């Protein structure tokens, strides 16, 4: 409506306090040039960004004026279980007030979005979701305090009588995907910009469908992961995004004119089902179908900034006192999913650890759909995937599993208490691809 590209509102602390109270409500708007209602925080869809520094205090009130419990999880947030606490319930017309002090050492991307367990897929498919973006002093340093910020949440939807279209069956196994692949609520918005240089953060807000990003004509230059910097820039073609991740890319635009922003075909391995004479048998859907995310217009004579020679020197581990090992497994027909054998059960602790020690984790994929897993509290540092060593060192929250993959985490355990690890495609989290981890 106003500026060429839309972006979620911004909420900034003020002297060092972020006080809001946000109401998760059914709201008619306007989307993608069509009129429906959607569950949103603050109005809108995307909710509101927050934005806050380290050592800031967030006190928000989330009011639930939804038909429906409903709970906040303070995504990629090392914080206290306590205050992001997947195991609260919040009534339809109750309130509650998240308060926590945003840790010293953090930076980068993070959001926020349903955590009660059963009922994420539909609430997040509906629209609660919205990012929280902490600054750091590294903000500052020219080659990146002269380029030009976005955010871009990444998230699709399915509309159906002016509402988001029902979960069926098919969804529970695949996780749900949809037709509209939007940027921040829009459709294929136009990006005019102004300097050479972007700064683009990037969340992918969605269910379950994945962005292999790629710019046309152009490499991307990594410098955050999920939960803060690389120790240095580092360039790629193309940059794959799971449910739930984030990253932040330098763009450095090499001329003038229009390159797309894409997400190429992708197969992670979702299924449907044929009848070819007897059969009714479960069939691979193959690669997405491309999808083009926006149009980037690059400015007149572009001459982009150099990239930082350095960003964030990554924390060298105490070593690791044990090896966990979590295997995960599926029902595709049942809709059924499993970590170590066994569906989530909050009454059940699954792996009990001690605070201020390293451990290494050993998830296994040995399903035949991509999972991207995901722990709560404990940022951590993944190793190496599929037997590949990770090319770069940076806090992770979500590590993207394709079939029969084993990553390796480095995982500092953080806050004392009770928490969870679970897939993100949030579909199979509600299925009882969940655990539960006590940290004492
Ligand atoms: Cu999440
Ligand atoms: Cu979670
Ligand atoms: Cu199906
Ligand atoms: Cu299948
Ligand atoms: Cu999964």
């Amino acid at each position: 409506g106003g500026p060429s590209f839309p972006e979620p509102k911004v909420v900034r602390s003020q002297g060092g306090l972020l006080s809001l109270k946000l109401s998760a409500t059914p709201t008619p708007l306007a989307i993608a040039g069509q009129r429906a209602t959607l569950l949103t925080y603050g109005g809108s869809f995307p909710g509101p960004t927050l934005r806050v520094r380290p050592r800031d205090t967030v006190r928000l009130t989330l009011e639930n004026r939804l038909p429906e419990p409903t709970n906040l999880h303070w995504h990629g947030l090392p914080i206290s279980p306590k205050v992001d606490d997947p195991f609260l319930e919040i009534p339809p017309g109750e309130s509650w007030t998240y308060e926590f002090t945003v840790p010293k050492e953090l930076a980068g991307t993070f959001w926020y979005h349903p955590h009660l367990h059963g009922r994420v897929a539909p609430q997040l498919f509906a629209g609660l979701l919205g990012a929280l973006v902490v600054e750091s002093s590294l903000d500052a340093i020219p080659e990146l305090r002269e380029a030009e910020e976005h955010l871009l949440v990444l998230k699709d939807l399915a509309l159906q009588g002016g509402r988001p279209a029902p979960h069926t069956p098919m969804d529970w196994m695949n996780g749900k995907e949809g037709d509209l692949v939007l940027v921040n609520g829009a459709l294929r918005p136009t990006l005019v910009a102004q300097k050479a240089t972007l700064r683009l953060r990037l969340l992918n807000a969605s269910n379950a469908r994945y962005y292999r990003l790629a710019l046309q004509d152009h490499p991307l230059y990594l410098i955050a992961a999920d939960g803060g910097f690389l120790e240095e820039p580092l360039e790629v073609s193309e940059l794959l995004l799971a449910p739930g991740e984030r990253a932040e890319v330098l763009v450095r635009l090499r001329k003038e004119g229009r390159f797309l922003l894409q997400a190429l075909p992708y197969d992670r391995g979702a299924m449907g089902m044929m009848d070819m004479g007897g059969m009714a048998h479960a069939m691979p859907q193959g690669p997405s179908r491309p999808e083009t995310l926006l149009y980037l217009i690059a400015p007149k004579n572009p001459k982009p900034l150099p990239l930082p020679k350095a960003l964030s020197p990554f924390p060298t581990l105490p070593a690791p006192v044990v090896t966990r090992r979590l295997v995960l497994t599926e029902d595709m027909m049942a809709a059924r999913f499993f970590i170590n054998g066994q569906v989530f059960d909050h009454r059940r602790v699954d792996l009990k650890g001690q605070a201020q020690t390293v451990e290494v984790w050993e998830v296994e994929n040995q399903g035949d759909m991509d999972h991207p897993f995901h722990l709560h509290v404990h940022p951590f540092q993944v190793l190496s995937v599929g037997g590949r060593p990770f090319p770069y060192r940076a806090w992770k929250d979500v590590v993207n599993l394709k079939a029969g993959e084993v990553a390796r985490l480095l995982v500092p355990l953080r806050e004392k208490g009770r928490t969870v690890f679970h897939c993100h495609i949030v579909e199979h989290e509600d299925r009882g691809m969940m655990g539960v981890l006590e940290v004492g």
